[PDB]
């Protein structure tokens, strides 16, 4: 498994636990309603160690860029400013966020041809599945 295999545009086809995850983050009602109803695309590109992830929907588009292995300031879709590091490890992209004494992990892996995106904060989990599109 390589980071290249994750590249391209992906469309959300299933979500479980996302509202619970947003509540654990303390996201307010407007962004939680938007997160319930959006069906974003995720666009992953990677040029060696330069990674970009763009989340695109009619309601909100966000994007970040980083160098794998390097700490950077991420503005999240809910507006937190986290210290983030992304790495490709054990056949998954792993994105670790730390802020104000809190931490959350997001993983992205290929399973049976789908992109499986998992999030956790304090044992509150979500799984979002995306299918490859053109
Ligand atoms: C603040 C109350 O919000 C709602 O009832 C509501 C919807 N329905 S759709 C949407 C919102 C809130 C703002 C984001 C989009
Ligand atoms: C963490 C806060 O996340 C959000 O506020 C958020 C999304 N987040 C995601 O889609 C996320 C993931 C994913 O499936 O790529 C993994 C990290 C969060 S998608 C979206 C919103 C809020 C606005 C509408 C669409
Ligand atoms: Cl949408």
């Amino acid at each position: 498994a390589t980071v290249q295999q994750l590249e391209g545009r992906w469309r959300l086809v299933d979500s479980k636990g996302f509202d619970e995850y947003m509540k654990e983050l303390g996201v307010g009602i407007a962004l939680r309603k938007m997160g319930a109803m959006a069906k974003p695309d995720c666009i992953i590109t990677c040029d060696g160690k330069n990674l970009t992830i763009k989340t695109e929907s009619t309601l909100k588009t966000t994007q970040f860029s980083c160098t794998l292995g390097e700490k950077f300031e991420e503005t999240t879709a809910d507006g937190r400013k986290t210290q983030t590091v992304c790495n490709f490890t054990d056949g998954a992209l792993v994105q670790h966020q730390e802020w104000d004494g809190k931490e959350s992990t997001i993983t992205r892996k290929l399973k049976d041809g789908k992109l499986v995106v998992e999030c956790v904060m304090n044992n509150v989990t979500c799984t979002r599945i995306y299918e490859k599109v053109e």
